[PDB]
RNA sequence: ACGGUCGAACUUGACUAUCUAGAGGAAGUAAAAGUCGGGUUUCCGUAGGUGAACCUGCGGAAGGAUCAUUAACGG
């Protein structure tokens, strides 16, 4: 029996505690994996028991809990539980353009937009989920959808206004046999 | 008449300033319906790319649209 341990930061302890039943129930019910949260090591531990139905379910659960810790909602990583062709690609915001200080903050703003609206628009077009950590961007979706979302985000964080980005991603989504 | 003094003005070169004729050159204008025919958020300073514009490099600005998380840490 093998196990996987994944860490949790201090800012994700309370979301883990509130959503704990919605996390451990799908892992143990139909995947059949033991789960605990070590408070000393601050780790979510997932284990294979005799009740595990099939191999690689523990990898599925590990991706689910890792996606929840990175900042995604519990149902958007339950999508990683159910679907097979889903991945979790992430990058830093300074990876494409060296931005210092206030400029960097403005880049973060034009991933969000007003009220988060711009971000949601990309999530509507690329069919992905984007999480903005403090200087990090995480995309959950299919491989081509991750490519479209990262193209939109990289276009946003090197200077393009949101309307041009919307038009470009709508043209690409029309061309992508969606 | 010698000499001294005040000194107009005259001649010669330089510095000039003004007035006044000009062969020629480079132009433009009116007359010829004569001949041939897509990219960009907005900038600043410096440098290069054929002068400017524009593009790129380097360093700066916003005069550019912040969503989500963050009470435990004791045995």
């Amino acid at each position: 029996e093998e196990t996987r341990k994944i860490p949790v930061p201090a800012n994700r302890y309370t979301p883990l505690k509130e959503n704990w039943m919605k996390i451990f129930t799908p892992i143990v019910e139909h995947l059949g994996l033991q789960i605990r949260f070590n408070l000393k090591s601050r780790n979510v531990e997932i284990r294979t028991c005799k009740e595990t139905k099939d191999v690689s379910a523990l990898t599925k659960a590990a991706d689910f809990v890792k996606a929840f810790i990175l900042g995604f909602q519990v149902e958007d990583a339950l999508a990683l539980i159910r679907l097979d062709d889903l991945f979790l690609e992430s990058f830093e915001i300074t990876d494409v353009k060296p931005l210092k200080g206030d400029h960097l903050s403005r880049a973060i703003g034009r991933i969000a937009g007003k009220g988060g609206k711009t971000k949601f628009t990309i999530e509507n077009v690329t069919r992905t989920r984007i999480v903005l950590a403090d200087v990090k961007v995480h995309i959950l979706g299919s491989f081509q959808n991750i490519k479209m979302a990262r193209t939109a985000i990289c276009n946003l964080i090197l200077g393009n206004p949101p309307s041009k980005v919307y038009g470009n991603i709508r043209a690409v989504a029309s061309r992508s046999a969606d």
